[PDB]
């Protein structure tokens, strides 16, 4: 297992929500496809 859940947010990459599952893969992607995805 790769990365956690949380490195999959962490790290912004959307793709790789796998490690997360359910609410928390449609969390990853709201965090990691959002615009602002650690935009300043």
């Amino acid at each position: 297992d790769p990365m956690t859940c949380e490195q999959a947010m962490a790290s912004c990459e959307h793709t790789m929500c796998g490690y997360c599952q359910g609410p928390l893969y449609m969390t990853c992607i709201g965090i990691t496809t959002d615009p602002e995805c650690g935009l300043p």
